[PDB]
Parts: structure tokens; C-alpha cells; sequence
């Protein structure tokens, strides 16, 4: 709606802008997390301008740019080429064809002329700025061309942050845009000036003042980067506040999209300051040139400004259904048993790639002189690691089952209780935010594509963005109110509409119309669910490749870990003679049976599972869903079931859980294990308690999983059911024979 | 005795790319240290394995 001026609607479907996702191994966002970019120093001319591109992305403008003018000041460039030479930075100081300058030459002169440079640097700063003037210096050094470098080195910087940034992903799009055609990225060479350079004898003189114009040009690269982002912005603060309608007749492709947009709607409200600095330049400020369309709607041509925003903003945001994205969740509503026309639980179970097992690999470490890191040398895969394995289809099964046995008013005593702080399913079970059902969600649990921001909703429910978003997405139209909520609207014809009590003060209800500020609102109780899940979430390159690692040592902080594997006495039986002490120096199976019901104390030896005179080296994966929060929701959904209770349910939900973390290491020495007899339980008790116990040794050693989450389990199953340890350690000898 | 035959001082295995850069005058002898140190890291490996 648009008559004469702006005016309010309700698009039933309103849009949140997401970040664009990308597969491009240089980005976090919120829902996909990266650990480390991988990166490399020398190698080749071409290698090394491979990674100046990266860098030219990942590094942000206040490094980049400081660098530029590092580049551009020849008195500093005269110095780290007197020193990558060895030769003194003075007019009359002569460098020869002959010298070849390795990597290591290069940055011990960039250090010393940062050094006397006299410019102040973050350890940040510093960082990102010896990896950019090393990468222009090893170019110019190249085409010189001097540089030869001695070896390939592996360092890991860290990826474009968009963690946060939820509600603005527009102003990270412009900067994004922008990096792309960045001074860094490719650059422009004089051939006459290197012409000199090639030339045997230069003297040194001769390189900075080559290098310092080069940067010089980049300086002025920069200046216009910095000033078509800045035209862009000003664009985006042209568009707030016409939306809000403080200036004036345009109903632009975008525009439209973002007047439906809850996102922009929010940032532009009162005119946000750092899309405003972008008119302090030009007119100065923005309410200067407010005054001016308003003189003049009583210096123009405005529509390519808004177009310039655009296919930046288009590029790096995708608007989503409160349209897409109507996942990625598999909604499935559940009514109570009071079946119409009003339901309980609304389950949504977002999806995403785990990884089941992680390879390992036979390494040697490499000295340095930093603790630091360390340098390893990964040779050989010699085994792969296993994870638990457990389905997380199965337990919302037993969960559905039991919230359409739940009465229409044991619902709203749940809702009430949860509402009160109880937590009796933990983070699966919900209160759905400002509605009187609860929903059943997978995802507070895993990445953390669920948590609460608190401004979306009117009043007093905070809310997570995924849900609201998912909402809006099932929406036909959307009202925009200057100042105000995005007001909601679905139509769709015509008994597939239930009329119920559940849905938040502000809603309008009939039977194929529902109009309010809370999306949500159309899981109550619009006839509304999707079979499985849109959008599986993906991660590239979710452990470092170590595919390279005949060729290349790598260095690390956390992202490979070494194992330092307790090595056995090798003795027939003094092994047994520290085993039973119980407090002794090596991982054990350390059980107390419970068939009564002495304890058993047996060795496990990690030296004939990693193999004999090896240190696993093992990979850290960034997960989206790692074991540790996915075994922490089946046990807060066994919990939660245990009561109210369905002992049913529950304890075989405990069963599938068991069998998967006793299953993988079992069975992989007769007489140490003790005390025991020759039993068939007390036997196959120990299978089950050693396929633990070495899953538990193991994650120990290599960071695989958290220690801690697999006692979590061990305990649960400690109590369980006497006469059900021994059906699933029956299931796991009769697996461990074949 | 076995293991000794394969050991790595009987044959010694060169990088060609590395050799060109001591072959080439006028060179620094760092360049000379550190080919002979990663032939000689190399031979430690080789003997980790013997």
C-alpha cells in the first residue's frame, strides 16, 4: 500500500534478510560456524598470490589500509628491502642480481622497518599487516624477481566474522562487496620501473621509490573503495527514510522488499548514525538533506543510488519466509486429545551434516621455539576414530506420541509450570514464545540456531530469529506501519484454519485469515507443516585437510592434537599389579558389577589400538552438531520423559543410546581383567563395560568428544534396569563374535 | 643386521629443485645448512620407521 505518501499493511509474508549462504570456506555465520582458514607462506610466486587474495577478504580495511600507507611511505619500504638485502637503507647502498631472498628474508625486514616505523599496532593489527606487506613484497620480489623461496609453511588465520550481526547483514554486505575489489587483490605493475629492477647493480634506492608509488596507487585504490562503499551507504539511508516516509513517489523492486523486510523496518526506525555519516560529506548531515527533498517534493534522480545498494546487498543477503524460508524445519503440529480444534506441541526439527567418525593419523613432531605452537608432521591415516552413531530420529518419535496423549489441559498446566522456570525436557520443550502451546525444538540444542534476541515480537517475549523467521515465511502479505511491528496476514482457503485460544492477545482469528504481529502464531492454528526439512546445513571443510601432508609440516594451536597415549609396563601379570590398586597410571575399565558385586579393574590398551610407537595426530571438526550437545538432548528428553512419566518410553529411548556408546569399541587379555570368573554375564558385562570405558580412554587422548558427556551416560546407564544391561551386552558379544 | 641394510646412510636421496640453489654461485651458506638439515631431518624419519 502506497496512496499518496506511506501508509501500514500486512504482507502475510514478510521477509528477514539472512547472509547469503555461501560455500566459500572464509565465513562464519550464525548458523554455520568456521574454526580456522587454512593459509600459506611462499611455496611459489603463484601460491603465494592465491592466499594474497584470501587475505585480501578476510583482513578488514583498518588493517588493509593502514598497511597501504605502510606500502606508500618510501623512507619505511626503503628499510625493509635494505634489511630483506643485507644492506643499508641510505642512498648509496647497491643490491645485487645474484642475491637470492628467501621468505624468512623478506619478513625480518618487514619487522624492522615496523619497528622503527614508529606507528602504534593491536596484536591484531600487526598480525594481519605482516602477512599483507609479506605478500606484496614477495610479488614485487617475485617479477623483481629475487624472491626463491626455501619452502612452503602452513599458518591458519581466522575466518570473516558474522557470528553476530543477525539484524544488520547489510552493512557487512556493502564492506563484503567492496573487499572484493581491493587493492590487495591483484596488483598493477609499472614494466618500465621494474625494468630498472632486473637490472644488475640496482641500488636500493631504486626499489622503495617503485614500491612506495605502488602504494601510492593503492592509497588511492583505497580512497575510492572507500568512497563507492560510502556512496552505497549513503543509498541505504536514502531508502530509511523513505520507507518511514520523512522524505518524498517510488516503489522500486528493492525498496518494496525491504518495506517487508522486519530487519531493515527495525535498524531504520530512527535513522541509524553509520549509514548517516556516508551524507556528513555531501550535504551534511542527513537532516540537511532531508530539508532539501522536502523543499523540493513541495540534486535529484535518486534511482541509481538505490540501484548501486542493491546488487551488493543482493549478492551477500537472501530474504527469507518469515517466501523461503519455510524451513529448514520440519514442522509437524500435534493436537490434544481433545482433538479440535486446538493443539499441544508443535515440533521443529531443523537438520544438519554431523560427522559420524574422524580420520587419524601416524605423526612426528618438529621442533620450534614457541609454546606456543607446535610443528607436526603428519604421515599416515592409521585409523578413523568413531563417534557414537545414534539416530535422533526415534526420540521425537516417542516424544510425539506422548504430547498427542496429552490432554488439552495437562498442556496448559506444562506450559504453565515451564513457563514458571521448570525445565523438565531442558531445551527441547518450550513455552512457544507468546503463544499458550509449547513447541518441541531440535535446535536450541545444536549450533545455536536457536537463541533468544528479544526485539520482534511486540511485548514481552523474547524470541529466536529462526522461528519468527519460518513464521513470516508462511505469510501471503505483510501491513508496514511507519514506527511500528510488521503486522502479519495469511489467506488460505478454507477449512484448514482452526480457531483456538492459544494464540497472543493482538491476533485476529477466522476460519482462512489470521492477522498479527507474531508469526508464530501461524503453527496456531493454521493447518500448517512441511514432511522433511528444506535446507540441510552444511559445513565445507569441517577439519583442516591434511591432504597436502606429504608435502607440507604443519603448524597448530588447538586445531590438530597429538596423543599422549599412557604406554603399559609390559609384564605378564605387573600390569595386574597396579589394575586393581584403583588409584594407579594408565585408563582402565573400572566397573563394580551388577550382578553383585565386587569391582572390576581391567587395562586398557591404547598402545595395540593406535598402533605400536605412533602419536595419533587427530583433527578437531568444527561440528554444527557435535555429539556432546546431541547426546545432552537425548538425555534431557529421556530425563523429561522419565517424568512425566512414560517409564516405557523413556527406558528404551535409554537402551538406543546405550547400545550405540557401548557398541563401537567393543570388543578391541584374558587374565588382567579382575575380579571375574568364568561367568556368561559377569563376562559379558565387561563387554558392554569396556566398549564404554575405551570409547571414554579414547576421547580422552584425542579431543574426539567431551570426557564429561560420556560419564553423563555411563551413569544413566548404571541405573538402568538390571535384566536390560544384560539384553543389550547379550546383543553386543553376539555382535563381537561374527 | 636385516634392518641396517635399508638404512639411511646407504642411500642418500637428494631434492633436485633444493641442489640447483647451491649449484648457482655466488651462494650464502645458510642456503647450505638448511638443505643438508631437512636431508637429515629426513634420514631421522627414515630411522623412526628402521
Amino acid at each position: 500500500d502506497t496512496a499518496k505518501g506511506v501508509i501500514p499493511f500486512s504482507t502475510s509474508g514478510a521477509t528477514w534478510a539472512v547472509p547469503r549462504l555461501s560455500e566459500d570456506g572464509i565465513t562464519s555465520h550464525f548458523l554455520r560456524r568456521r574454526g580456522y582458514v587454512t593459509m600459506t607462506q611462499g611455496g611459489s610466486r603463484d601460491q603465494n598470490a592465491a592466499v594474497r587474495k584470501i587475505l585480501s577478504l578476510i583482513i578488514a580495511y583498518d588493517i588493509q589500509t593502514q598497511a597501504c600507507f605502510f606500502i606508500s611511505n618510501e623512507e619505511s619500504m626503503r628499510i625493509t628491502m635494505a634489511e630483506t638485502m643485507g644492506v643499508k637503507d641510505r642512498p648509496n647502498a647497491r643490491t645485487n642480481s645474484w642475491a637470492e631472498v628467501s621468505d624468512s628474508d623478506i619478513n625480518r625486514g618487514i619487522a624492522k622497518a615496523l619497528k622503527e616505523g614508529n606507528l602504534t599496532l593491536d596484536e591484531n593489527q600487526k598480525d594481519g599487516f605482516m602477512k599483507l606487506v609479506h605478500a606484496f613484497v614477495a610479488d614485487i620480489l617475485a617479477q623483481s624477481g629475487h624472491y626463491k623461496p626455501v619452502t612452503s609453511v602452513t599458518y591458519f588465520s581466522a575466518p570473516i566474522d558474522m557470528e553476530s550481526d543477525y539484524l544488520d547483514p547489510f552493512s557487512i554486505a556493502i564492506i563484503r562487496d567492496v573487499l572484493d575489489d581491493s587493492p590487495f587483490s591483484e596488483l598493477r605493475y609499472d614494466a618500465r620501473a621494474m625494468s630498472e629492477l632486473e637490472d644488475r647493480d640496482v641500488p636500493i634506492t631504486r626499489f622503495s621509490r617503485v614500491m612506495a608509488q605502488m602504494g601510492n596507487a593503492m592509497v588511492r585504490n583505497i580512497m575510492v573503495l572507500n568512497e563507492a562503499a560510502q556512496r552505497k551507504l549513503r543509498g541505504l539511508a536514502v531508502v530509511g527514510e523513505i520507507v518511514h516516509g520523512r522524505v518524498r513517489y517510488l516503489n522500486d523492486s528493492f525498496i518494496q522488499t525491504l518495506r517487508s523486510n522486519i530487519n531493515f523496518h527495525l535498524l531504520t526506525r530512527t535513522t541509524p548514525e553509520r549509514w548517516a555519516q556516508s551524507w556528513i560529506q555531501a550535504f551534511g548531515s542527513l537532516k540537511g538533506w532531508v530539508d532539501a527533498i522536502n523543499g523540493i517534493a513541495d540534486l535529484s534522480d535518486l534511482t541509481p543510488l538505490i540501484r548501486d545498494a542493491a546488487t551488493s546487498v543482493e549478492k551477500f543477503v537472501t530474504f527469507a519466509p518469515l517466501s523461503f524460508y519455510q524451513g529448514l524445519g520440519s514442522v509437524t503440529q500435534i493436537r490434544a486429545l481433545d482433538s479440535s480444534t486446538n493443539l499441544a506441541a508443535v515440533i521443529v526439527r531443523y537438520a544438519a551434516k554431523e560427522i559420524n567418525l574422524i580420520p587419524a593419523y601416524q605423526s612426528f613432531q618438529v621442533p620450534t621455539v614457541d609454546v606456543g605452537v607446535k610443528k607436526t608432521a603428519i604421515m599416515d591415516q592409521r585409523l578413523s576414530l568413531q563417534l557414537p552413531e545414534f539416530s535422533e530420529d526415534q526420540f521425537f518419535g516417542m516424544l510425539e506420541q506422548r504430547m498427542q496423549n496429552m490432554s488439552d489441559s495437562e498442556v496448559a498446566e506444562l506450559v504453565d509450570r515451564i513457563a514458571k522456570g521448570e525445565t523438565p525436557f531442558g531445551d527441547v520443550v518450550k513455552q512457544l514464545p507468546g503463544t499458550s502451546t509449547l513447541l518441541v525444538t531440535n535446535g536450541y540444542y545444536m549450533g545455536g540456531l536457536l537463541t533468544n534476541e528479544d526485539k520482534i515480537i511486540p511485548g514481552d517475549a523474547s524470541v529466536p530469529a529462526l522461528l519468527y523467521m519460518q513464521a513470516a515465511s508462511f505469510a501471503s502479505s505483510v501491513r508496514f506501519p511507519p514506527g511500528e511491528y510488521p503486522v502479519f496476514h495469511h489467506e488460505s482457503s478454507n477449512g484448514d484454519v482452526r480457531l483456538t485460544d492459544q494464540v497472543s492477545a493482538d491476533a485476529q482469528l477466522s476460519h482462512s485469515a489470521v492477522e498479527t504481529a507474531n508469526p508464530l502464531n501461524f503453527l496456531v492454528a493454521c493447518n500448517v507443516s512441511v514432511h522433511t526439512p528444506s535446507i540441510a546445513i552444511d559445513i565445507i571443510e569441517p577439519m583442516p585437510d591434511l591432504t597436502r601432508r606429504g608435502t607440507t609440516e604443519y603448524v597448530h594451536k588447538g586445531e590438530i592434537k597429538v596423543a599422549a597415549i599412557p604406554s603399559l609396563p609390559p609384564k605378564s601379570a605387573d600390569r595386574k599389579a597396579q589394575v586393581s590398586r584403583e588409584t594407579a597410571k594408565f585408563e582402565r575399565v573400572l566397573y563394580k558389577a551388577r550382578k553383585g558385586g565386587a569391582q572390576v579393574a581391567a587395562p586398557i590398551d591404547l598402545e595395540s589400538l593406535f598402533g605400536i610407537a605412533v602419536n595419533l595426530a587427530v583433527p578437531t571438526v568444527k561440528h554444527v552438531y557435535s555429539p556432546d550437545s546431541k547426546t545432552k538432548l537425548a538425555l534431557d528428553i529421556i530425563k523429561g520423559l522419565e517424568s512425566d512419566g512414560d517409564k516405557a518410553a523413556a527406558t528404551r529411548l535409554l537402551m538406543t543410546l546405550a547400545r550405540a556408546y557401548t557398541g563401537t569399541y567393543s570388543s578391541l587379555d584374558e587374565i588382567t581383567g579382575i575380579a571375574a570368573q568364568p561367568s556368561d554375564v559377569a563376562m559379558q558385562e565387561f563387554a558392554l563395560q569396556s566398549g564404554v570405558q575405551t570409547l571414554k580412554a579414547v576421547a580422552k587422548h584425542t579431543g574426539i568428544m567431551e570426557v564429561a558427556t560420556i560419564e553423563m551416560v555411563e551413569e544413566k546407564v548404571r541405573s538402568l534396569d538390571d535384566n536390560r544391561f544384560y539384553e543389550i551386552a547379550a546383543e553386543v558379544v553376539l555382535r563381537a563374535l561374527k
